[PDB]
């Protein structure tokens, strides 16, 4: 309940709660031309209720190699169950999963700084998150050694040549995909988790038959736990800490690791 965390948002959770295409609340969009100069732009999805209070929000990056699937769906998915998030436009020029991790917080930043009023006055601009898809997957953690005041990080089928990451203080939930060849989980996704502190809140979860474009079509398994994730580390919400441990088992799922109890 609201009494032992300000920052609850929307009805007690079940499975079916975080595998609904959307939840409790209704969402806005928010086109933005530019969030930095060199930077390009993105696409701002926000609830549109403000009567449970602000909300944290998520800085989304996409991919590098050439692909019409996008990011879009995490877009209303996740902003409905409360949350601001921004996916950020793709840009071939940004090669390096640095300059995307630099892009990612570079996102936050207008967020906090000076997007719409109608954004602003639903954000709580001390808790933020990253996730990204391959070399934005890679950003994601990037990110986080550069900004380690962020609640949460998602890199999702990451890809990233640097393979150590023990120095990542922000709760990091990684998503592998088995069939993956761009980023594949042998040298990518696994190294990079098992560097990550065993300390740290983290999880991996390796989806079973999917491939390096699986995070680019809506997908439950992935949508799920993204929400439960976020729910448990940007809003601090212990209600989805059931989802979270003990390890998801889901038939679409190949392998769950974690850090579980989550302190
Ligand atoms: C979507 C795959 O493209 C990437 O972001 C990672 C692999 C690459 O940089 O060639
Ligand atoms: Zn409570
Ligand atoms: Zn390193
Ligand atoms: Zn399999
Ligand atoms: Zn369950």
């Amino acid at each position: 309940g609201p009494q032992d965390n300000p920052y609850e948002r929307g009805p007690d959770p079940t499975e079916d709660s975080i595998e609904a295409i959307r939840g409790p609340f209704s969402v806005a969009t928010e086109r933005v031309s530019s969030f930095a100069s060199g930077f390009g732009g993105g696409t701002i999805y926000y609830p549109r209720e403000t009567d449970e209070g602000t909300f944290g929000a998520v800085a989304v990056a996409p991919g590098f190699t050439a692909s019409q699937g996008s990011m879009s769906w995490y877009g209303e998915r996740v902003a409905s169950q409360g949350f601001i998030v921004f996916t950020i436009d793709t840009n071939t020029r940004l090669d390096q999963p640095g300059q995307r991790g630099r892009q990612l917080l570079a996102a936050l930043d207008y967020l906090v700084e000076r997007s719409d009023r109608k954004v602003r006055e639903r954000l709580d601009p001390n808790r933020l998150a990253v996730m990204g898809h391959a070399m934005g997957g890679g950003g994601s953690l990037e990110a986080t050694v550069m900004r380690p005041s962020l609640k949460a990080s998602i890199p999702l089928t990451p890809w990233n040549l640097d393979k150590t990451w023990g120095q990542v203080q922000v709760p990091t939930f990684i998503i592998g995909a088995e069939l993956d060849t761009i980023a594949p989980v042998s040298t990518h996704a696994k190294p990079f988790y098992e560097s990550l502190p065993s300390s740290l809140p983290k999880a991996y979860m390796e989806l079973d038959g999917a491939t390096h474009f699986a995070p680019n079509i809506p997908n439950t398994t992935i949508a799920k736990y993204v929400i439960s994730w976020l729910k448990r580390f940007v809003d601090e919400d212990t209600r989805y800490s059931q989802f979270l441990c003990p390890n998801p088992t889901d038939r679409a799922i190949e392998e769950y690791r974690s850090t579980c109890p989550y302190k």
